[PDB]
């Protein structure tokens, strides 16, 4: 499927954003935390995708310890009116799922059950 096929070249951008968070924090070890989250929240809502996936998906970054924001995730999700599913979420030490669904992704699942869920890739 064209979708499937979207789904993947979503992961390869996050892949990029990844990256270019990385720098973020490389290139900023005084910030502290409120300042490193902050500014990793603007650089990735800020972020442009490719224009044909940009229409398709939303990527923003998540916290699970506001206060280890160094540990961040990246979530990315279908754009509302546009009948998509498919969904990813990846770590900052680059654990990468792609995941049945939008709740899946936000949710940070690692297993298929249930007929939702993420599995690793």
């Amino acid at each position: 499927e064209f979708e499937k096929g979207y789904q993947s070249q979503l992961y390869t951008e996050m892949v990029g954003i990844n990256n270019i968070s990385k720098q973020f924090i490389l290139k900023n070890p005084l910030d502290d935390n409120q300042t490193i989250k902050s500014k990793l929240e603007r650089f990735v809502s800020g972020y442009k995708m490719n224009p044909k996936i940009a229409e398709k998906y939303n990527v923003s970054v998540h916290f699970v310890n506001k206060e280890k924001p160094r540990a961040y995730s990246l979530v990315g999700v279908p754009k509302t009116g546009t009948g998509y599913t498919l969904s990813v979420w990846m770590n900052s030490v680059g654990d990468g799922y792609k995941c049945r669904d939008a709740a899946s992704a936000r949710a940070h699942l690692e297993t298929l059950s249930s007929d939702v869920g993420c599995e690793a890739f």
